[PDB]
């Protein structure tokens, strides 16, 4: 039951004391390149494990042997005037070295990917990974869904865990709030556009204010790393492969609710969206696609 | 943040070791006739380290400024002679001895609930979920109505996290639970933690449980069955109040099935 | 991760539902002679919901492969034909029917336990820090010996988070507990599902329980009574084996106290 | 039951994260200078609310009125070549700017001192605020002490909570194991001096690597708010004034062993030392005043 992170930045970190704030880890390998910050890193971490449940850290990926979970954060410095593009293909090429050390020592381990495009990239790590579709999995819609969730409880005078919706699509603006299934504790709505904007805006400040997102993303990947260790077969909007739904025809990851459990995602979900809804998600398949096409892996 | 239970009948002590174990209160009280049971204080007094509640009282006015009482036995006027508060009512037929709890108290409506429906529409979900191979908490259904074979499955809001004979399975073997023992402790004391939760944290959850349900679904009386209820530190918030016709009239086929004008007041 | 518990009495249960609330059961196994009761199952399988253990099954070979055998009643050689395990006895009196349960089982010593003065110490240990008034959990201090009015206390090793009568109101008040009601239910389950816990999880606590003693301040015979042991994946890993002479003579004569050489084996 | 902390830098932070991952807060506010990035931290920790429970950021201290607890974060950035002392003075003039604002606005708080020295600095907060004994308190060799028990207890094959031992004295090299008080759920040991060294040790390799404590700190902190909020009556060896403790003659805070609850301290033992033991801890407190008799408050 090892769980390793690649990246010791703050996501990854972020991820990394969400895990070990969750008894899930026997093991956890931490991974990266500046040794003076990893050891630093796990140091920290193990002073303060009688308050924890579980730590290693170093530039080997054979410390990663046998790892149950991988969780993927590292991403590049985005430079100002950088075109989503040569972002995009800047953080293929660093999973170009990645995802083969990865595979290398945990042929069977269940891939998580997070850093963004978390949808691109977890087409990329399906591909330079050749696992199965159930053993590469992104953060993708999770914790959107979540903060949709919890915004409009908020708004009704109710509790989150008895609010139900999700957000589908790329992790991105052009997301998709499926409103067709929205519900309170057994019924449905129809027996809030607007909470959508603020939370892929909200996500855009946040970036801008502070560079990225570590403590949010952090928990999320929490959640998700909790049903596949602990294999809840709970449901989450994920990136997992989505050709032939939606009309789609290219190999288009994004999110649509998964079932998670030892395994990594045992089904996928077939959604039955409404008209406008089935357009959208083609359109954020569009949009992912307009991106995707142009990378070389 | 006081918490009130009277009888510790087998029901009355499962609610009253469930609370303890959602560690809600800060002075647990057990109120009944026969003392020489009654001083089960002892025991739950003897795994105190194991629990985490400082207090825990029983005897036959101990009950004063409680925030929630019980009532599973086996009563009301000497509870609101003291604690004037959020009575919730477990003892059998709940939907109609909380007809009885709020006119014999003179409470308003958010101050007077029923376990009713709360615990058949948990255990329905599980067995949807256990047949679909999720967890339970990702599937999302109540049954309404009536906590018996009358109750109604609200098929048009059935959700898998966003999306769209199970229930007799869930009445029936209920019954069995009867018969095969006579009393239903260890699953009522569940759902009566999880209410009293929401209750004492002011979680502000949706529960269906017993309230008054006339102007709802074409009822005329006053009949009090399970609606989805927002719990919290004052007891009932908002009411939820419209589905199918092929179920709204089995709602009031379960108040007609709904005994209570033949009893006196 | 199977569990059985043997002996739905009002024990059993407790000690059933106290295993089920600390979540460590992936299947639990109730078994006894009358069914009817048996067949408790069916109200544990009811708030399933609210519980985490998706199995729970009851009869009268259902304990196969099973990790650990809490015994209640109120039955070894067949705990044994298919859970060859730990055993741990919460029958009374403890320190007696372990000797029973290692000796007619052929289980190395690790794997047969007792509840011995866990619950005793966890008692003990509250109303000294009651008393002073600090939380229970940075006051240390356990009972060792008899469960029973022999134990001994330690005084020699009081702690409040590395520092340096209220005794015989624990065994009085158990007294108390079994005249006033015939049976304790409540407690007993939580003192075994504190030492389920770290058994199932490997926590490697300590805890003062029922074992092999003969060797320990000056015992001369097989008498098992409790010591601090170290409780994990493989029931006792470790014995700690030395006080205040005041207090070791006391407990040969706890041993003294104890009924072993006048039953038939 | 509002809780403020001041400084949203990696301590604040991880203070912050640690209080909102255990129920505590009803409000929380987070305080400092940079406003760009308060706003992106709080935003951070609120798009992932559903999975935690509770926030505020900015810079004026009215945000703060009323806070139950204020946790003291706020550091300065320590120069190489710097003294030991000119470091302590420049964290005492920000004292001088923190803790008026504090008392101004919640003159019943409980203040927790978490920057360093936290010794000396628990004094100055003490001296600046006026505030009474008991709602002046200093994170102090709470966490070093759970990291000496966890360390023993793994040299031993035992579980943390059944092994109880503490360290007073400075939070810092010259603080003091009492081997006098170990125990094992009961048993005194009487029926490891380098687990002491590794910890301060570790301690400083932290600060070296990394440039401070942010995961350990931040849990230990936790520790104690949860104590105070909650109420518990907990135990935990915390800075308060030791004047009159083994010879000491000055004011000198240290951590003793403490009772935290709703009013902050609620006593202070007095322990009873081995004669080596009260000499140490005489020592640490002549290392203490040897730098707190030349700040100029």
């Amino acid at each position: 039951n090892k769980i390793t992170v690649i990246g010791v930045g703050a996501v990854g970190m972020a991820c990394a004391f969400s895990i070990l704030n969750k008894e899930l880890a026997d093991e956890l390998v931490l991974i990266d390149v500046v040794e003076d910050k990893l050891k630093g890193e796990m140091m920290d971490l193990q002073q303060g494990s009688l308050f924890l449940k579980t730590i290693i850290a170093g530039k080997d990926y054979e410390l990663t042997a046998n790892s149950k979970l991988v969780v993927v954060t590292a991403g590049a410095r985005q430079q100002e005037g950088e075109s989503r593009l040569n972002l995009v293909q800047r953080n293929v090429n660093i999973f170009k070295f990645i995802i083969p050390n990865v595979v290398k020592y945990s042929p069977d381990c269940i891939l998580l990917i997070v850093s963004n495009p978390v949808d691109i990239l977890t087409y990329v790590a399906w591909k330079l990974s050749g696992f199965p579709l159930n053993r590469v999995i992104g953060s993708g819609c999770n914790l959107d869904s979540a903060r949709f969730r919890y915004l409009v409880s908020e708004m009704i005078g109710i509790h989150p865990s008895n609010f139900h919706g999700c957000i589908l699509g790329e992790h991105g603006d052009s997301s998709v709030p499926i409103l067709s299934g929205l519900n309170i504790a057994g019924m449905s709505i129809k027996n809030c556009k607007d909470v959508h904007k603020k939370v892929t805006e909200s996500a855009y400040e946040i970036i801008k204010l502070k560079g990225y997102t570590s403590w949010a993303i952090g928990l999320s990947v929490g959640d998700l790393s909790c049903s596949l260790i602990k294999n809840l077969r709970k449901v989450h909007p994920v990136s997992t492969l989505v050709k032939g739904q939606f009309g789609i025809d290219n190999e288009v990851f994004l999110s649509v609710p998964c079932v998670l459990g030892r395994n990594g995602i045992s089904e996928v979900f077939k959604p039955k969206l409404t008209v406008e809804e089935e357009q959208q998600l083609k359109n954020s398949a569009e949009t992912i696609w307009n991106t995707q096409k142009d990378i070389q892996l």
